[PDB]
């Protein structure tokens, strides 16, 4: 029998721990990230302008990841005192004039197993749509715009047409096993990939099981409480269908003492649990243990969760 | 039959020119260089598992618009953090290789990182390598100490083992005064080089250069070689007789008191057995260049295993 075959989609914060536990398991894995708002086609002066899902995804696939991660993460303090590795990708992409066109460069680079396709083979924008009405274009202008967000979407940055998936893309995800959507930030990391229309056609068609685990803690931009049930809510409406088949949430207590002590943003806490309500939307809900507390912070914890995804993947 | 086992000792513009021909062939190599307080920076290149996409990436600057970054080079902040998180360059020269994905093996020349020190023809000392090339005069000789103590240099682990097991060692091209000499300089160093059987093979400078008097002959090269070591030891001696253009110097912005080296047949026969007199010369990045497939074409040659 071959290998299963497992797609991550999204990239966000907690997905290093996940792609290391995976990557100790028996499994070809494919990410997709989306690189939206870059270079040229971003509409903002070269000065103005100068992210971590890509980061994180090669540094996790790379040759030597725990090499990798020492050197992306040392900080000078001598410049002045700037993390190296955020220089390289920073570098490159100057070089080559966005971050989309330093990809290649990049997966070299860091010799990346797998692998690594953006959501798109065309300039993408992220745009928010606030609460209160308000439309802000750019992940690193929507993180700064204060309020609560209801939606996000993506445009093509060079014209008005539909925008299309990198399709190898949609052959990835019809031809795995398992997608795993997440973790990371819902509406920066994970959302603008699955608001590609033909992207959202392949999660709905794919033989694959599709797994999202949800976030530890909730985020800027979201509300105290903004339940793991409201979260597949979101990603469903997004969507456009209910679509994920399980969900994976953390139910161990982050305890005050450590927000505190690790100075935690104060207004972050704990995602809120209704199983009521991810039990409507998902058949399977697996409620565990899957929390690390250590360095500093409330993470997940990879091999709890890649032991239940290999306990129920199957063959397709 | 077994890979040759070559050792490339020193290294300017220079070695990355041979070490690329070298590459190219069916032999095992090993690399020696200086490291003070660069020679380091271009064979980690060379011998990386991608010497175009490294060099490109070493030496892009940001741009004018990288606000606080703007000017700097890539490959210097990669090669400073790495430094910095290990206590120095020295420290640092395993993650280096690892990075690079480096084949054949690099060594430090020495135990400990190293001074440089020139005596000037005229009695003048000056410490550091800036300091020396900075300096007017003519250098009479080199010699160099650790830099945080005042022990003999020793050699780093594995080089005496490496010049002893070696079919053939290269030294050069490169500055003789601050690229070769601080390599066999090393005491335990010049003995592994008097006593390995692996032939011995000095790739002369195609130029002048600072420190030297124009009628600095490629004989004269090697009597400055064999003088640090104390007794002759060079095999074999490759040098260049193709006439660099003088409109070409003049078109390529060189500078004007260097020129170059003087050929002496008959001084050289004196000191080394196999003296190879031919066209080692390239003329094209705006440079004088070494050739390195014409010559590492007459080192394969020449090698026995
Ligand atoms: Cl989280």
């Amino acid at each position: 029998m071959r290998k299963p075959k497992i797609t991550v989609i999204g990239g966000g914060t907690g997905s290093p721990v996940i792609l290391k536990s995976l990557r100790e398991k028996d499994v070809e894995i494919a990410a997709i990230v989306t690189v939206a708002d870059d270079g040229g086609s971003s509409g903002e002066l070269r000065k103005n302008m100068q992210p971590g899902d890509l980061r994180n995804v090669l540094v996790a696939m790379s040759d030597m990841p725990k090499f990798y991660e020492k050197v992306f993460q040392y900080r000078f303090s001598e410049f002045a005192g700037h993390p190296l590795g955020n220089l390289i990708i920073a570098g490159l992409s100057e070089m080559q004039g966005s971050t989309y066109n330093a990809m290649q460069l990049l997966s070299k680079f860091f010799h990346t197993t797998g692998k690594i396709y953006p959501s798109s083979d065309h300039p993408l924008t992220l745009h928010a749509v606030f609460q209160d009405g308000t439309e802000v274009a750019g992940e690193s202008h929507i993180v700064d715009h204060r309020g609560i967000i209801d939606n996000v979407y993506v445009t093509n940055a060079l014209n008005d047409d539909t925008p299309l998936a990198s399709r190898r893309v949609v052959q990835t995800i019809l031809e795995s096993d398992m997608i795993v959507l997440g973790p990371g930030s819902l509406f920066t990391s994970i959302l603008p990939n699955i608001v590609i229309k033909e992207i959202g056609r392949a999660l709905l068609e794919t033989k694959a099981e599709i797994a999202y685990v949800c976030n530890i803690m909730t985020q800027r931009g979201e509300t105290e409480h903004f339940t793991d049930s409201d979260h597949v809510e979101v990603l469903h409406r997004h969507l456009g269908r209910p679509f994920i088949d399980t969900v994976l949430v953390n139910i161990e207590k982050v305890p005050q003492e450590y927000m505190n002590s690790n100075r935690f943003d104060e207004y972050l806490v704990q995602v809120e649990h209704d199983f009521v309500g991810l039990c409507k939307q998902v058949s399977r809900v697996i409620s565990s243990n899957f929390l690390r507390l250590e360095n500093g912070g409330a993470f997940h914890d990879g091999d709890l969760i890649v032991d239940e995804l290999m306990r129920i993947i199957q063959v397709k």
